[PDB]
């Protein structure tokens, strides 16, 4: 009944969690599509309500994954959207291997592999705007890893691929390790539940500079586009919206969004370090999540305020998306609007109250 | 035999002389276009070769513009890409009020009038990346009352408007008063013919800074697409290439277009003028013209060192394509690709060796 069949390794992941959704939907390219969704924790139950096939794995362990994985023959496209949570470019290169060495010898239709890194590739620095074709810098990077195994891996087997480089993600998925909007979307929670202003805790720079993101959807289109169009096949692409903003207008209207004042950068002051100041909110998350009847996370689970620090502290980092307009990818998104439909959908989905 | 009747006036600008091809081409939307070419100069021999109808009027002169204007009864779209070259807001707004004084009362199939102005209405400031709905800034701008002449003429006599505000233009034209890369081919041109390097005049900020700029095809395509499209008419649009780049990295592939080495901005260094610089260069580029065989230009006509020196020292001025895109208009151009592109062209028509 299916056309094409994908296996998404990272599906709890903020890009993994878009394509269980953008993959089902009926005039998606290559459909209708069969999806098998892989993450190592137990299904959640906001998963368990997509018509995904769940497979809890630990693709770090290869006898699992091969004992999981080597069933499903009929498997055409996969979509690697994860990563191990460090910088180890060994544990993370033992990820994407196991992975290849469990389909590739059992999914005889198999024909697409589509690796996504990320524009840390460039800086780990070259300048901005960063192009596909900049040289990789003279580090260790588990991106180099990946790249390597996926040249390997689809030459020697007759497939096609595609590395997706995607900007800072606008997202929902509150089981990410890296959700800049959802993270911010508890701070702003807090300091409402807490009667305090929205305090802008980053750097001038990061304020002032010109940013650019991608939303998670848009990163899920561009992988099925380069998963079924023939121009985008073996290409290195960036993914971003396709516009530029900078946080001083972003942070103005998330204090909108959530009907409380909000202090921006104040000039003289140093960059405050958000990890810190969040430290100790745990409890207090936990009250909301009770009080608002939300989907049950954990404080470390839902934000990354580290993540949030490294953001403002920022700058320079615009990536051009000129290569995939050439090839004929016209998608795009307004990143204000973006960012506003991430905090309607975390809502939406009683993530956040 | 025409379908659409455009009316150009300022057909030898950077824009206009664009318009000038466009309209003409067999697939262009409004097509087969009957196309009146306007500007103050006699013909030029390069425009001559275009199936333009030329039309030389000072359109500053309300009775010269009834007289040559007032004849042509099939006019269907006005395009007005021209200004008078000064800041002066009321002889700026004579001449677009003597266009419409004569054509509106004799154009009985009269639809659309595009107004060509530009991003200075945001910053003559606001910040940037600009969108089209921010208001005025308090001061004085002939694009202000261009746009009120606009809006209290096509309202009375039931026609459609659009405002496109387009950002620094890479254009070919030789007549134009800010032509941009012709200024820096140029002054490239005129290094190579003294043995001398492409030394960087401008200043750091400018050199490292994210621009922005539209190919003249583009803002052509952009101003007929508001032209023929419904749910571009009555909207005030931005138009760029819709990416961003650095002079930096502009002025590398310059110095290579030459074949020349280059001197980048060397740090601590002020700007130097431009327009200082080549004080007394007429008679150098006048022996490059007759060695060359080129079309004969005069330094001051083909060359604005005075705007370079502006555009040298400028930043923050990004403007965003989302509203255009929004709306439906996905042109864009690889503004390094379009600088090249404006390079070739000027020596493809022999403007430049
Ligand atoms: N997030 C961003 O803003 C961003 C931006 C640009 C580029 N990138 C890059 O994109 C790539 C994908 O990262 P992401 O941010 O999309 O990841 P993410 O949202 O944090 O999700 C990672 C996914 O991988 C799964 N996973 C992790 N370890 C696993 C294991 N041992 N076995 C099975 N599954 C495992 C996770 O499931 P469990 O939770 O169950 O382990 C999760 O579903 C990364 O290389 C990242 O650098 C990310
Ligand atoms: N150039 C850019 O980079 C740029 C970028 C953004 C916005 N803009 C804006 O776009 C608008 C159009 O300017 P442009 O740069 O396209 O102009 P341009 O390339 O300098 O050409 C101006 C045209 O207007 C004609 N003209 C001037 N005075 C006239 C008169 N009295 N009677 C008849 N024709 C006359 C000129 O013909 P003659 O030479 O025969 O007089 C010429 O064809 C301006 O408001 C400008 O601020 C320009």
């Amino acid at each position: 009944s299916y056309k094409s069949v994908a296996l998404v390794v990272g599906v709890t992941g903020i890009v993994g969690s878009s394509l269980a959704e953008v993959l089902k939907l009926p005039d998606t390219p290559g459909g209708p599509w069969k999806v098998y969704g892989v993450a190592r924790r137990p299904c959640p139950v906001w998963l368990a309500k997509k018509p995904v096939e769940y497979i809890q794995c630990d693709v770090s362990d290869n006898q699992e994954t091969i004992s999981k994985l080597s069933p499903l023959k009929d498997i055409t496209h996969i979509f690697y959207v994860s990563w191990i949570g460090s910088e180890d470019c060994q544990t993370n290169a033992t990820m994407f291997k196991n992975i290849l060495n469990s389909v590739i010898p059992n999914a005889s239709n198999l024909q697409h592999v589509c690796l996504q890194t990320g524009i840390k590739h460039y800086f780990g620095p070259h300048d901005s705007p960063f192009t596909e074709d900049l040289p990789r810098l003279n580090v260790q990077n588990f991106y180099h890893d990946l790249e390597d195994i996926l040249y390997e891996e689809t030459g020697k087997n007759n497939l096609t691929w595609s590395i997706h480089r995607p900007a800072l993600v606008f997202g929902f998925s509150p089981c990410s390790m890296m959700n800049i909007v959802s993270t911010l979307c508890v701070y702003a929670t807090i300091c409402k539940h807490e009667n305090k202003a929205l305090v802008y805790p980053g750097s001038k720079n990061s304020w002032n500079c010109y940013a650019d993101a991608v939303d998670a959807d848009l990163v899920a289109e561009h992988e099925i586009w380069a998963a079924v169009d023939p121009k985008a096949k073996n290409q290195v692409l960036n993914c971003n919206n396709g516009d530029v903003f900078k946080w001083k207008h972003i942070w103005k209207k998330l204090a909108e969004e959530f009907g409380i004042e909000m202090v921006g950068y104040v000039e003289g002051k140093e960059q405050v370090s958000l990890a810190e100041l969040m430290k100790d909110k745990d409890q207090v998350w936990d009250e909301i999540v009770k009080k608002n009847n939300l989907v049950p996370t954990k404080l470390k689970e839902i934000a990354a305020f580290w993540f949030a620090d490294i953001a403002f502290c920022s700058e320079n980092l615009i990536s051009s998306m000129n290569k995939s307009k050439e090839l004929g990818f016209l998608g795009f998104r307004n990143s204000m609007k973006s960012f506003v439909s991430c905090i309607d959908k975390m809502r939406d989905y009683r993530f956040i109250p």
